[PDB]
């Protein structure tokens, strides 16, 4: 259980040191996306919430393949804008409802410290 609070101001610095195994000890859902939306990391808390098997979604496109419910200006559009601008820090509520019971969550999207990588953090509300 890695002690990092959701929405922490310096979360990108703290998560810079975690490998896939340490990511699995977070109290919340954590997805790392590349600039095109491909999933690079996907932790255990996130699979708990979504029912996805983390090893099976690495490599897949989040917006096209795994989470089409996020393919809308309200989620993907903010993502695309941040990638385009090279800056991203936003939090909002969303409902996850593809192939699963509709689940309301808090989403925090933030640019990683490292290269062209972007974090998506999720927790139940
Ligand atoms: C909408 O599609 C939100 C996200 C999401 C992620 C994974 C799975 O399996 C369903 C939905």
């Amino acid at each position: 259980m890695e002690h990092v609070a959701f929405g922490s101001e310096d979360i990108e610095n703290t998560l810079a040191k975690m490998d896939d195994g340490q990511l699995d000890g977070l109290a919340f859902g954590a997805i790392q996306l590349d600039g095109d939306g491909n999933i690079l990391q996907y932790n255990a808390a996130q699979g708990d919430i979504t029912g996805r098997d983390p090893k099976q979604v690495i490599g897949k496109n989040f917006f096209k393949d795994v989470a089409p419910c996020t393919d809308s200006p309200e989620f993907y559009g903010k993502f695309k804008e941040g990638v385009a601008s090279g800056n991203l820090n936003t939090m909002f509520e969303y409902t996850f409802d593809y192939q699963m019971t509709p689940t309301k969550v808090k989403v925090h999207m933030k640019k990683a410290l490292s290269g062209d990588s972007y974090w998506v953090f999720v927790k139940r509300v």
